[PDB]
């Protein structure tokens, strides 16, 4: 395995982001003088997460640097994203800096990554602002591929009693445990809303237990202040009850590439 490397190549620092990420550590890869992120350690899931990261490559997907899978503790070496997660980044930013153009740019990058996954027949299953990472100059990458899967059909069935982030999860996924690229499209809609609100929590003040009933009744979050109408329209298409009525990531991406360029012209 070309991805396999010597653990002693890495000097292990403190846990990343005060522990919010689970067991993931800042580390220094000494040879290359490089700060990296190291995921350590059922290991069954852990190892497949690594095999997946070896299959996917894209400028907006967090890149695998290497692994030590041969003996415990197991390492998963991932590129270090200097600004941390998108949620905290949106909350803490200077909005004059991270403005309407930047928000468009973020959606374009993320949708670019999802269009690539869609074309490859993968699903992510954990899309959300907390799972995106931010680099210099508002570079954004999707991370956390632990639940990512290469599909054999058009649908994937989570194991019985698996539990999900209710406010990001598509109705068919909540009810039937069925995931598809369409379910990702739904979650991407929630991510857009997180972006438009600079990291507000979705369905504000609405208790988790009532969310599914509301969706069945075709309640959807309102258009965030300052959110351009075209973007709200996309959100609403993402939240269609029928998965087959949700746009593809190819379409979503094209819509953002268009908006982003027109905004850059101004
Ligand atoms: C087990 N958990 C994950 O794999 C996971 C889940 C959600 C989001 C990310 C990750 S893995 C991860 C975590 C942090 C990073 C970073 C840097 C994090 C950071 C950097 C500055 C300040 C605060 N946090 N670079 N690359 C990373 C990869
Ligand atoms: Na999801
Ligand atoms: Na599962
Ligand atoms: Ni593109
Ligand atoms: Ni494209």
């Amino acid at each position: 395995d070309k991805w396999e490397m010597e653990r002693t190549d890495i000097t292990m620092k403190h846990k990343l982001g005060g522990g919010q990420y689970g067991e993931v550590y800042e580390g220094v890869w000494k040879k290359y003088s490089l700060t990296v992120a190291v995921k350590t350690l059922e290991v069954e899931e852990f190892l497949k997460e690594a095999a997946v990261m070896k299959e996917i490559k894209h400028p907006n997907l967090v890149q695998l640097l290497g692994v030590c899978t041969r003996e415990p503790p197991f390492y998963i070496i991932i590129e270090f994203m200097t600004y941390g997660n998108l949620l905290d980044y949106l909350r803490e930013c200077n909005r004059q800096e991270v403005n309407a153009v930047v928000l468009l740019y973020m959606a374009t990058q993320i949708s670019s990554a999802m269009e690539y996954l869609e074309k490859k027949n993968f699903i992510h299953r954990d899309l959300a602002a907390r799972n995106c990472l931010v680099g210099e100059n508002h570079l954004v990458k999707v991370a956390d591929f632990g639940l990512s899967r290469l599909m054999t059909g058009d649908t994937y069935t989570a194991h019985a009693g698996a539990k999900f982030p209710i406010k990001w999860t598509a109705p068919e996924s909540l009810a039937y445990n069925k995931f598809s690229i369409k379910s990702d499209v739904w979650a991407f809609g929630v991510l857009l809303w997180e972006i438009a609100t600079y990291g507000m929590s979705p369905y504000p003040g609405i208790d988790l237990s009532q969310v599914y009933e509301l969706l069945e009744k075709d309640y959807r979050m309102e258009r965030p202040e300052g959110c351009p109408e075209k973007v709200y329209e996309l959100m609403r298409a993402c939240w269609q009850w029928n998965p087959s009525d949700r746009p593809s990531f190819a379409e979503i991406h094209q819509a953002f590439e268009t908006m982003f360029q027109e905004s850059s012209i101004s």
